[PDB]
């Protein structure tokens, strides 16, 4: 089974995506609920997947999935939203990028299509139409 | 069910390509084999999606998603590849859904769909 950290600090989001990733196989090493810890707990525990909600307190989303990057975290890391900033969460090398709004089939599509090699992200067709 | 359109001209993934948008629900309005005539039986049939090889001969595959998406044509396009690491980005400039290579096989173009049906694109990625 891979292994994920979840870093969201919203109590109903956090059951959610428990739930969703035991559903399908994912154990959960850690759930974190701000960001301060995470780089720490990410490099100890080497989780293939980390979900980071993009309003985590402390260390912020997008500065956590960076400093992963540049510290060549190699997993698949998935940034979350209760609600555009898609195309920066993929520049900062994220595997995708989900709203919770629409439910968590989004979430578990976007870390499948992460494992196949792609990347999950809004599209939005008023760019080119 | 949703329709589609398939734009390849190799036999064996012609094949594939139908019987896996037969296995999901997807009605196949056409089969073309060269992009001279894309964008005018786009237009036509008004298909949800239209899968398209970028060895396509004739008119380009990446121009006629280009053409599609200069007149207004706001269904799902998939970009789809025989082989390569490289490729996606500009498709995914050009304005499609997605980009999968065909190498690895049918389940990531309907992936792509189905992101693409959930609001999503689905574009190689590279951490290099």
């Amino acid at each position: 089974s891979l292994n994920a950290i979840i870093i969201d600090d919203h109590p109903l989001a956090i059951a959610a995506i428990r739930n969703l990733l035991i559903k399908n196989d994912i154990e959960i090493l850690a759930e974190l609920t701000e960001g301060g810890s995470a780089v720490q707990r990410v490099e100890t525990l080497k989780p293939d997947i980390v979900i980071i909600d993009v309003d985590i307190p402390g260390v912020n989303g997008i500065q956590v999935l960076e400093t992963l990057r540049k510290r060549q975290y190699s997993g698949i890391i998935i940034i979350v939203s209760a609600k555009f900033y898609g195309k920066h969460c993929a520049d900062a090398g994220a595997n995708g990028f989900v709203s919770k709004k629409e439910g968590m089939n989004n979430i578990i599509a976007a870390i499948e299509a992460a494992k196949n090699g792609y990347c999950y992200f809004p599209f939005s067709l008023n760019r080119f139409v």
